[PDB]
């Protein structure tokens, strides 16, 4: 079988097909479309509707090249201009129209792990490593080992923002590039520390700017085109003997390249400032080939987010039985709902149901008191690694909404989520969360049976359960008086 | 002499003490029935003529008071004024009134004062339970030897249960039933913590405790001891009357009458979840607390510094970029409070001092953002010996402490202006900027501040910024956001 890798990047949309032959994976495709969708970022972060109409026209070729692709064999990544985008929602639920498959917003430290595995994944050696990767709306650097990260960095700076806001009209001269170069430094000086502490056998670099600094010293009789502080001081001084982007004749260097080389070089040159780096190779994976791993790895049923999930959980030091008690009465009743309306039940949203059980509680050392929206801030803000924007923001409003008045219209408006999908999760979570609201005192009813009618939901309990248990009625008659606040929701409790 | 007030449901009450000999002595106790909780509509407002009972009392409160300086004096509000929509209305008008400001606290620490009003007080020994059933909540508190272990409030009180389950003041077998059932819902989810837990001896405090106690004796029982069995003959007693005004036990004060049928209810309840054998009732409480929280901090005993370095340790802070960021920004205050000694109360400058220590406390959160969840950790946690304005206040400055602040967005305090806490975010931003480098800070050997009102100028030695370029370029964003703010001025010099 083949899949593809999407990648929705600030100057290029970029798609990448592999396969997988004897038990390795082969690249067998490699296509982009400059798109340029980082040029129509406003100054009020809004895109122009110029730059989402080129968007939506490469979506619609790249809709074509894929056509038999399942949704399960595409993977469609955004990065930092659809993070900065106010009106990013608009455009995904644009491209909703002319490509069949989700577009994933991920963050700046996870886009930064997956550019480290895809350095991970097409060099054989192994030991500590740096990785740089100096992109067009911002900068990740990542150190790590053996597939594993240890330090994650992102910042706002690349080669298109410092283009506009060092270099007006594209001119050249050593005060332009000077102030680009030290405002680079200046973004990494609370972590050059860590960084220069933590240490390097060595540095790799990936993506444009490198790819091109590599390339033009290559073209000045460096043969292995190695990046050290000594070449880019050659460097420096060659671009600084022109005028302008459009006079920037390098040997090496595309007219597309020309654009935004420049700004580029001053931030690599504030990169090996500020960490003082010795050398620097280009890479020959970065974020598609982490993409492509990723992928690979969940069709093998290797999902970091469950990691991720008994790490924070271990974190917060909750109360792991608790946890289970709530996961396990929200999943039987979970089965019951899925067995009635199974085309709603999928599993990626169920997942991020188990995890919120799990996690809940993660805010119990904030307070006690409005514990269900410290554990979902945490949710909200933290680094969990393995999930995209909204998977994490997901999880977060189920546990945010788990207990309290329910207000539909203060939700989140997801564009991978469905209202008719996860409401549901919401209604299972509170009633989990409920039912074992006295902990490890709580009598587990030995039999309960849901039936659903839409979101018009009966609870049977066994014959007199409540004559002993007459908390948990009070507990369902207020979770009864939420829902009458709900436009479509209505809970019965009975008993056998 | 000091004062302690106590803002509550059914009066305001003052306690006036004095220590000759380390020994605390009481001097004198007012009480007026300003019945604040009886005002609050069923939208969450206090009435109009609740709250001018309660600024009537103040000002006769406070021509006791005249001539007590500030730390001698504490006021605080609990549950009324936590619940009431037009508290900070209430708080405003309070001040024209009594010029001692009105200290809003937390349930938690009202629990955690009732609890060391207990401690103070009372000779019985051992790990005690302490339950305190007010007008609109009801604390409960494990601990001992002066250091609670649990820390529990509900909102249920006397007062807001006559409401919602003896309306009319009608009496009900079902009407009871209900509340006592009522009051143990909400216990439901510290039960079993409590219990396994456990206590030496359990301790009642305050007024439906001290009714039910009086009942009992004035019934003929042989001692003091609260048992379930004695509750049980008092909810007898009490069910043979139809309404509250009609109830006629011996013990019960007119006042009692209004509210003791859902305060044993509660009571009740609370024996029902936790298991209670015996309660014996304590004299001391929340304004015994008080008194001695204020007595421990005349002699530099502040739990805040505790609160302070735990915090700092359970979120694992790194205390070297800590001490830095404080280092630099109290070498800036100290000039500043030279410059406007009538700006630069002792109060502010603590938790100016604390937001330093505490700045990178949401690091463990996220990195990005850092100052949000910091502040959002600072703004959401139980933090022991903080009121709520001081406990806002710290958070405010802590997430202020980077990017652009906007004047727009800030809370409105009660107990602080902002000509007197405006300064002190200044002061945090440039002492967190300055130490952007963490370890790798130069620390410049000589800094003068030299303030016109918020027109600042910083003057480092004679080509210092020549080796500390990136603290140059840090200071000009910094000069940049003063220019979004009106009257805010930066200027950099050297020597």
């Amino acid at each position: 079988q083949e899949f593809a890798a999407v990648d929705l990047g600030s100057n290029s949309f970029h798609m990448v097909i592999a396969r997988v032959v004897d038990g390795a994976m082969q690249i067998i495709g490699r296509l982009k479309q400059r798109v340029h969708l980082a040029d129509g970022l406003g100054p009020d972060n809004m895109l122009s509707e110029e730059a989402m109409t080129r968007g939506l026209n490469c979506l619609s070729l790249f809709a074509e090249r894929l056509q038999g692709f399942s949704p399960a064999s595409v993977c469609i990544v955004g990065t930092h201009t659809l993070r900065q985008a106010l009106n990013a929602t608009d455009f995904l639920k644009r491209a909703e129209k002319v490509i069949p498959y989700p577009i994933e917003i991920i963050s700046g430290n996870e886009e930064a792990r997956l550019i480290f595995m895809g350095v991970e994944h097409t060099q054989p050696e192994k030991g500590r490593k740096l990785v740089i990767d100096i992109g067009g709306g911002s900068t990740e650097l990542v150190i790590g080992e053996n597939f594993e990260p240890i330090l994650v960095e992102s910042r706002r700076m690349g080669c298109v923002s410092f283009a506009q806001l060092y270099f007006p009209g594209g001119v050249i001269n050593k005060e332009n590039f000077q102030r680009a170069r030290m405002a680079a430094a200046q973004k990494l000086e609370t972590l050059t520390w860590q960084f220069r502490i933590q240490g390097w056998n060595v540095a790799m670099g990936a993506s444009g700017t490198i790819k091109a600094a590599h390339e033009v010293l290559m073209e000045m009789g460096e043969k292995d085109g190695i990046i050290t502080p000594e070449r880019l001081e050659k460097l420096v001084k060659e671009v600084l003997r022109h005028r302008n982007f459009a006079s920037l004749s390098l040997p090496g260097l595309s007219e597309e390249r020309k654009t935004v080389f420049v700004p580029g070089l001053a931030i690599l040159c504030g990169v090996f400032d500020a960490l003082a780096i010795r050398e620097l190779r280009l890479s020959d994976g970065a974020l598609r080939e982490g993409v492509l791993y990723e992928m690979e790895g969940r069709f093998r049923h290797q999902d970091v987010r469950s990691r991720t999930a008994s790490s924070l959980a271990n974190q917060y030091h909750i109360d792991s039985e608790q946890a289970r008690r709530v996961l396990d009465t929200t999943m039987q009743m979970y089965e019951q709902w899925r067995e009635q309306q199974p085309k709603l039940a999928h599993p990626q949203l169920e997942a991020l149901l188990r995890w919120a059980a799990m996690l809940h509680e993660v805010g119990l050392n904030i307070n006690h008191s409005g514990l269900h929206r410290h554990s979902a801030y945490i949710l909200q803000n933290s680094d969990l690694p393995g999930f995209n924007q909204e998977q994490q923001l997901m999880m977060a409003t189920l546990v945010r909404y788990h207990r309290k008045a329910i207000k539909l219209d203060d939700l989140p408006r997801f564009t991978l989520f469905k209202k008719k999908q996860f409401l549901p999760l919401i209604q299972l979570l509170r009633l989990g969360v409920l039912l074992n609201n006295q902990r490890q005192a709580t009598t587990t009813p030995p039999t309960l049976t849901l039936i659903t009618d839409d979101s018009h939901w009966t609870l049977r309990f066994p014959h007199d359960w409540f004559s002993q248990n007459a908390l948990v009625l009070l507990d369902l008659e207020k979770e009864q008086e939420y829902w009458e606040g709900v436009a479509g929701w209505r809970l019965k409790i009975e008993e056998e």
